[PDB]
């Protein structure tokens, strides 16, 4: 008989979320995980990308940026308090290191709790049924299994330049920099690379964003754009329409310094600039193409490394299952695969029939003003439903706390998408301003029961707070009203 | 005919808003608004409680106690910044009065553009369709109407004992006190009174709450017994089951000192101490005692001063409507007044038919930890559907936020009621920590939308986000699970 009834392959998001729900049906659970060294020599401990260098980290430095900006509005406030103040990175760093180690434990703990086998080994497969692990000495081990789990994830992709990985450093990298970053060139427009350039910028750094085309490709763009304004009003430059052909190291040192060379995408045009830091943020890559999937007989999408799987997770091989951020046209996110993982182990397990849900999935992008959706962009939903069948309403706010330190008035913007073929169901939600995610969450549930835009017309708002545009939103793009507050 | 279509009695949250919406439909409208001092003389402008004294403030200093909580944690975070940071109770609030006198300019300026007429003085009706307005120089002008809108909102209640009205202050008086109030005595324990301790202490003041019997009546009592142990943490002090009798005045200043004398509610014991300042907070009483209600027919609650009305907001005389605090049976909030003005405006001129809904009416409470609800309390579901049909789902949770300034771990806390006889519907929602606002308003659009557990467990969480508590919560008090 087999080592394991459940050997699972990645101790991330998804992998560990099994695990814990696995092992409640008193199954025998194997985790392994490892983390393969960034180019310069950075690893970490067990949880997975957002945890060690994904949402955990962003979110406290943006933490740091956002109360960097609370320093300056607290005088309004009467906060007697000194001109300037300096921000410190390795003060910082050292904090969210402490607090990452500290989930590191608690992962650990947890599953030995529940009695699961963590094994700090790379896995690979090698035949039906079976996986070899690989600790950090070369030790190799065999193990099988009667079902497995890939939730390997993703990772960092380069450019394919000289010095790219010689010298920048990508989102694995940041979050544990043993110097400030200085000078920093972001290379990329993804949630990431905005989000960095972001906090980057707001703890006091010199930051420049390299876009090869449009920001944000695959939301809604005219949100994306007002981001892009906002950051820039905010002293972040932006180069557009260029891509970096390579990065020279002037010199050595923490940080040091690089001349970057870059060529525009439409033409000839050439361009060098000096940074001391470069960060690359130019999207991730599947980690399927080096564990032994053509030994086991599981298809994966060649060209993108993404693995497609049935409505269950099944992958195309009957015993072998597949969640998070590998998967084919899914969502890249956090509770998408904790909750993939969950509802998975509930269906072999526990007799459940319930599926995960990737429909509606909110969102937040942590950018100095902070963007939450779920639902439709609107170029989808009039692509869906047709121009002459959506109505848009919106408007700018002013959240109360602003007006005191006196800034930042018709930047914050709401919006909602309704259907007009459908008793304008509120199929696409917006909101630009703080707390964002806070905002969002709540109107995704709402878009789960079917929301429409007279319900919402009839739910009352809280005063004073942000969120409460949306119960009175009265004017529509097709109106042409003006909507300055 | 009249001089008016439609005259408005105030000018606060519900008469501004009704005005605006019923100048859309080219209708002749007049408001009337003005101001009674408060007794030791504060008063102020156009757009009544909230804009003046009420959510408008008492929000701005609640951000100001917590940017004092931001300078503290800013420091994990790598900030540079020196030890003691002092408050300086006139710069807040000077700022605060800034921007109230910008939005006293705003409704001026808003109805002058709506081409409705705005008349600083004190209505009171004489006889039928006709009401007295009394300026303040004494004027009187009669003035008719069609139709009339009472919005005359609340004032603070004092105690009825010495010293009350002589040296005490309440809201109407906190906000542009002219010196920082020093050593507090809070008496009462409404959202208010418990609002302004919270800030007051978070800016830095020796805070005291004397409480008659319990924390926010009318709330979840499980949820106002954690904000008042948080409270307490944070080293605001309980005097529980205290009522003052006299309030003496030791020496005058700005602030001077005071010796308020208390009695036990449930015993013969007294006790004494000493004050700057003494805030009551003691509940509010409807503005409807002397606008000669008499004269016109309008029957009101003799006891509680408030009118009841229809689902339309009609009084029992027919062109005579109202809406706001003074409602029986309603609710005391800005954005009900708001709503229930532009819809009767719209019902009375636009030809539409859709009432306010007063059914679960979102509302958060801003103590240092903020509480958001919507729906039942826990005791309200109990009764109302039987304990054996009621499942609470609950859970502790740490903001990520507070992780790095490693503070108030399982403080902050969510919880879900749900009604077995009906899918799991979610008939009540409850959230204790940071952002509790604008995490309850669209969970009140998913509870009008009917949303049942088994929806909001498919609903995916926002990561890493407080709310997305909500989305996992698998523990029931029921179940008896631990939750920490
Ligand atoms: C900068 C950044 C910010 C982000 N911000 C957010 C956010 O705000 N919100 C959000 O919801 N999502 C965010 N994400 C995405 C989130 O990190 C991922 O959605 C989530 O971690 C994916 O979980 P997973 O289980 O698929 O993979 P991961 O969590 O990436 O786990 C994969 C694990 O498997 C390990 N592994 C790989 N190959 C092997 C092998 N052969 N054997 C053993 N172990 C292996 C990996 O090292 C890793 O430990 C962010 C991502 C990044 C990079
Ligand atoms: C300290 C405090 C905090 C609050 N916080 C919140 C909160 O965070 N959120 C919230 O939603 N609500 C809050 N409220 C309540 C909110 O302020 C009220 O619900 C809302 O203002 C009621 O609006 P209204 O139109 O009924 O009356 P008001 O705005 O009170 O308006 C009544 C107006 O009529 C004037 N007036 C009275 N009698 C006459 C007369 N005879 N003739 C002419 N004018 C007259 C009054 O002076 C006033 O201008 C708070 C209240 C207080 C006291
Ligand atoms: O600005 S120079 O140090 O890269
Ligand atoms: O291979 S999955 O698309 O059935
Ligand atoms: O106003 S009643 O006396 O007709």
């Amino acid at each position: 008989s087999y080592d394991f009834d459940l050997i699972i392959i990645g101790g991330g998001s998804g992998g560990l979320a099994a695990a814990k729900e696995a092992a409640k049906f008193d199954k025998k659970v194997m985790v392994l995980d490892f983390v393969t060294p960034t180019p310069l020599g950075t690893r970490w401990g067990l949880g997975g990308t957002c945890v060690n260098v994904g949402c955990i980290p962003k979110k406290l430095m943006h933490q740091a940026a956002l109360l960097g900006q609370a320093l300056k509005d607290s005088r309004n406030y009467g906060w007697k308090l000194e001109d300037t103040v300096k921000h410190d990175w390795e003060k910082m760093t050292e904090s969210v290191q402490n607090h990452i180690g500290s989930l590191n434990w608690g992962y650990r703990v947890a599953l030995r709790e529940k009695k699961v086998v963590y094994e700090n080994a790379y896995g690979k497969f090698i035949g039906p049924h079976k996986i070899m692990a690989t600790n950090n000495k070369g030790k190799e081990k065999v193990y099988s299994a009667e079902r497995f789990l890939i939730a390997t994830g993703e990772r960092p992709r380069y450019l394919g330049i000289p010095g790219d990985k010689e010298y920048c450093i990508s989102s694995d990298d940041l979050f544990s920099l043993p110097y400030c970053p200085g000078k920093t060139l972001v290379v990329g427009a993804s949630y990431v690379a905005l989000e960095c350039a972001g906090f980057l910028a707001g703890i006091g750094l010199d930051v420049t964003v390299m876009v090869r085309s449009i920001l944000l490709r695959g939301f809604d763009q005219d949100m994306a754009n007002k981001i892009g304004e906002h950051m820039e009003e905010h002293g972040i430059k932006f180069i557009r329409q260029f891509v970096p052909t390579k990065i020279e190291q002037i010199e050595a040192g923490t940080p040091g310094r690089l001349k970057v060379t870059a060529k525009s995408t439409n033409s000839e045009e050439t361009i060098e600039d000096e940074f001391n830091t470069v960060l690359l943020a130019v999207g991730r890559d599947s980690c399927t193409r080096t564990i032994g999937l053509e030994t086991v007989g599981v298809k994966i999408n060649e060209k993108t490394g993404k693995i497609p799987v049935t409505d269950e997770e099944q992958t195309n091989v009957p015993y072998i299952y597949a969640i998070g951020d590998i998967l084919e046209g899914k969502l890249e996110l956090t509770p998408v695969a904790i909750q993939a993982g969950r509802l998975l182990a509930q269906r072999l397990y526990g007799g459940s029939t319930v599926k995960c849900d990737y429909d509606n999935v909110p969102t937040t992008v942590f950018t100095p003003l902070e963007y939450g959706c779920c639902g439709l962009s609107e170029e989808k939903a009039v692509e869906k439903f047709g121009e002459e069948n959506i109505e848009v309403y919106h408007s700018f706010f002013w959240p109360l706390e602003w007006t005191v330190p006196s800034r930042d008035n018709n930047k914050c913007y709401a919006k909602v998408i309704c259907n007009l073929k459908d008793n304008e169901r509120v199929v696409g939600f917006h909101v630009l301003g703080p707390n964002a995610g806070e905002v969002t969450q709540g109107f995704a549930a709402a878009l789960k029961c079917g929301l429409t835009k007279q319900q919402l017309d009839s739910t009352i708002g809280i005063h004073p707070v942000c969120a409460e545009i949306f119960t009175t939103l009265s004017v529509t793009k097709r109106s042409g009203g003006d909507i300055l507050q």
